[PDB]
């Protein structure tokens, strides 16, 4: 079901539609040119931003989707047509950690960012960074793996060193992490996402309730039950077999309509907790926009929001010419990242009331944007139709033409030119909000 070039590819009318519950499926050519190198270009610098592999629900997730299914054990007198399967379903799903299936994702991701960048990466030990959560650092790990697995089988890599993890970033309300938010502490405190998530699920939820309670004679669920059940069909998915090649039972349970508005309930907590929907979502992403910046010039690192001055200081944890970088986060703090960059200024604000595609959305939705296992690679190239640098943007291969700069038909724009189209991460944004 799932490869390394294509990512997850088996019952798309479903699994794509999980937002970021979704594994990683590739928007190669979807509303997009080709993410190919362009004749005549060669990479200099590569910036690759991953999510984490597919994963179990976190603890305290866990802990209500299996008050749930004990409750609906507990009180059906019958389970009816599809939700047959409940009366036997025995929960065990762990907790936090990824699920098989999400450690080989991140094998596959890195056995494709050696392919991709093959004629640098043979002579390229990538400097690497995780955000310290145990799922993240094991990502890196695995992507560790598959990028080694793909170097030693190329005969022509020179350099077969070994990449570390040479930075892991803690995660505190009070350590400044451009991988991971949560020192900004009015934007710790919004409610806004989960307002906008929940009056949209009262839209839809009901329906939905009252069918599954037909199903289901003595039980009595609430919206926040459907949304659970929802839930279920992705987690349940992703754990019950290594490679995720069997749709979980909880799946058919919900028809193709309905997945849709699951999947725009993602996109929406995504776009009002993280992105521009939020007055400071994309303000979490203006650190790591500064460090790459730093990277993409060769130079120290301006920024007095989320980066670490200690940190970045110091080229034993923040090298200015290491060539390619590969940094591990989360799905959160890549949503804001990708707005404060400025690659979904062409989205206008979601309905909070309606359904909009991804297409609708231009290119914008939980699942296109940050699945299980999602990645981002920002390329300097070196064209002979171009004297300077050209940089691109490329999100789960989808190639995202830049904002605030003289872009051209492949999405690229002059390295200058794009980071002086960055003046507000530049400046601090509105990070002097957060207090
Ligand atoms: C910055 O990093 C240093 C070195 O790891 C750490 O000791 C310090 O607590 C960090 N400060 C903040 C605010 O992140
Ligand atoms: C949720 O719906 C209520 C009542 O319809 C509305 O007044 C409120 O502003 C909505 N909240 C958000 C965050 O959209
Ligand atoms: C099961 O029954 C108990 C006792 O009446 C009730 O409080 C609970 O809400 C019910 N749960 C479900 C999911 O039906
Ligand atoms: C962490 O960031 C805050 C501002 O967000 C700043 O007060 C602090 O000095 C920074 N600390 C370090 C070590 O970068
Ligand atoms: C993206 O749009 C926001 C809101 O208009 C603006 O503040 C920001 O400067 C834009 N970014 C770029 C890179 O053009
Ligand atoms: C490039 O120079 C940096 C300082 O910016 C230093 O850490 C190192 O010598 C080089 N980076 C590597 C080896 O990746």
């Amino acid at each position: 079901c799932d490869t390394v070039d294509l990512g997850y590819q088996c019952s798309p009318a479903t699994s794509h539609l999980w937002g970021q519950y979704s594994p990683f499926f590739s928007l190669e050519d979807e509303l997009s040119v080709s993410s190919k190198l362009p004749k005549d270009c060669r990479i200099t610098l590569v910036q690759v931003l991953s999510r984490h592999g597919a994963r179990y629900p976190t603890s305290s997730k866990s802990k209500k989707y299996k008050k749930l299914v004990t409750a609906i054990q507990a009180n059906a007198t019958d389970f009816k047509g599809k939700f047959a399967f409940l009366k036997t379903y025995n929960y065990t799903l762990g907790a936090d950690d990824l699920t098989p299936f999400g450690e080989q994702q991140l094998v596959n991701s890195g056995i494709k960012f050696y392919q991709r960048y093959k004629a640098l990466a043979r002579s390229v030990v990538p400097f690497i960074r995780a955000s310290g959560s145990d799922r993240v650092i094991a990502s890196g790990e695995k992507f560790i793996e598959g990028f080694q697995q793909a170097k030693l089988a190329d005969p022509g890599a020179t350099n077969r060193a070994a990449p570390a993890i040479s930075v892991i970033i803690p995660e505190s309300e009070t350590f400044n992490n451009t991988l991971d938010h949560g020192v900004c502490t009015k934007f710790e405190a919004s409610q806004l996402g989960d307002e906008v998530a929940a009056n949209f699920t009262a839209l839809f939820a009901p329906d939905i309730r009252a069918r599954a309670e037909k199903h289901l004679p003595g039980v009595t669920l609430t919206d926040e039950d459907v949304v659970s059940l929802m839930d279920m069909c992705s987690f349940d998915t992703v754990a019950r077999t290594s490679d995720a090649s069997q749709l979980s039972p909880f799946c058919q349970l919900f028809t193709h309509n309905e997945w849709k508005k699951y999947n725009y309930l993602q996109s929406l907590g995504k776009y009002y907790g993280y992105g521009a929907g939020n007055p400071l979502g994309p303000a979490q992403g203006i650190g790591f926009t500064n460090e790459l910046i730093a990277r993409l010039t060769r130079s120290p690192v301006q920024d007095h929001t989320s980066t670490n001055s200690t940190l970045v200081s110091n080229p034993a944890t923040f090298p200015l010419n290491a060539t390619m970088y590969v940094d591990f986060s989360h799905d959160n703090s890549m949503v804001s990242i990708f707005f404060a960059l400025g690659l979904y200024n062409g989205t206008e604000p979601l309905s909070r009331t309606s359904v909009e595609s991804a297409k609708e959305l231009d290119g914008y939705s939980a699942s296109w944007v940050v699945p299980f296992g999602a990645r981002a690679y920002f390329e300097t190239m070196q064209c002979k139709s171009e004297k300077e640098p050209l940089v691109r943007a490329l999100i789960n291969d989808r190639v995202v033409p830049l904002h605030g700069c003289d872009v051209d038909k492949l999405g690229r724009c002059k390295l200058n030119d794009f980071v002086k189209g960055l003046s507000w991460a530049r400046s601090g944004g509105n990070w002097g909000e957060c207090f």
